[PDB]
């Protein structure tokens, strides 16, 4: 009875791991495509599956971090959203923390995305007229040339400054979408998606 | 591009169907075992997966009804829980409605469970001192000998009447657990559980 219960629990853990990879792939695809409602529903499903998982491999922690990173990026302009226990941390600051924690290559693309999130974390505060909050986000992030231009823009209250149009929110999203394409290629071969693709193909 | 998007959406629908069957099996097992916290977490996951499914086969609608039925039975004593748009309907009354909708055999066990839910729908109102609500649940359900004993118990305010000890909440749960064992046997062969069981066995 206890041996059967144990084997069942191990099988549920295997299946939850397969569901996590599939939901991550679906979340990545919805983000890349701009399917806002599918992203919201898929995120809700990923969150619930994650609460049913206890022990995680390094690969599963990376998968969860990718889901959490895209969720904060999708909420980047929602300044009322609180992703951390410290209520002062904005969504883009929370995405920046996860970006620096993922076990991944620090290639040129990694650093470009990092710097684009930093500029936009300040930009989104300025665009909402939250000038003192922009300065507080600046101090938390920064923790010379790039740093000093940003402090000058904050002090002038230059909300629609051309610097934010050159390193825009759209540019940040496009660079992140290039990274998402690589996650999509890497996870397209995971168990659940492969088996489901084989079913659809066999009916064609 | 549209052909690929279409094939991907079909594969996501296949995978969501496999996840629904697996989550139903896990929910049934947690209910049978009395694993309250695992039931709560599994229910949250089933709800989210169901919102990501659009077209349902007759088999998938039956699977969803089984999940909804067990959720209302688990909440049978939570008289503040509102499962229907009509706020007057109690959780056991909502379970009774689903029980009468499932495409299943009306064998002796089906009717015994039905009558046990009817008695307990009244019993739970009486036990909370909600005498007028017990009479209202009675009128909505009933909708001669069984009916008249119940109306007499309600009018006397006989909360701890021996009739409710003979056709108890425990007796209702045990009969429902016998039905759950049959659902467990039937869904143990579904794709995701079978594949996960094969993985665990191969590591022994
Ligand atoms: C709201 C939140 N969603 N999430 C989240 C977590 C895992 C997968 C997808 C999303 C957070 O961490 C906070
Ligand atoms: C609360 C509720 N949970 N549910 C539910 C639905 C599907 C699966 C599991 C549970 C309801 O219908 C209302
Ligand atoms: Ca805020
Ligand atoms: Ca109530």
């Amino acid at each position: 009875e206890e041996e059967d219960a144990g084997l069942v629990a191990e099988a549920e853990a295997v299946a939850a791991g397969w569901m996590l990879d599939f939901l991550c792939l679906s979340l990545c695809r919805a983000f890349r495509d701009g399917r806002s409602e599918d992203f919201r529903r898929t995120r809700n499903s990923a969150e619930a599956i994650i609460h049913g998982l206890s022990s995680l491999t390094a690969c599963q922690l990376r998968t969860i971090y990718i889901c959490q990173f895209l969720t904060r990026i999708a909420a980047g302009k929602t300044l009322d959203a609180q992703f951390e226990n410290d209520e002062r941390i904005t969504p883009l600051e929370s995405a920046l923390m996860i970006w620096g924690s993922i076990e991944k290559e620090h290639d040129k693309l990694h650093e470009e995305i990092q710097n684009l999130i930093k500029i936009q974390a300040i930009a989104v505060c300025m665009e909402n007229g939250n000038f003192k909050e922009a300065e507080e986000v600046f101090e938390r992030i920064f923790g010379m040339p790039f740093k000093s231009k940003l402090l000058m823009i904050i002090s002038q209250k230059d909300t629609f400054h051309s610097f934010f149009q050159h390193f825009s929110y759209n540019h940040m999203m496009e660079k992140i979408k290039s990274y998402v394409n690589y996650v999509l290629s890497e996870k397209s071969s995971t168990f659940l998606m492969k088996a489901a693709a084989k079913v659809v193909e066999s009916k064609r």
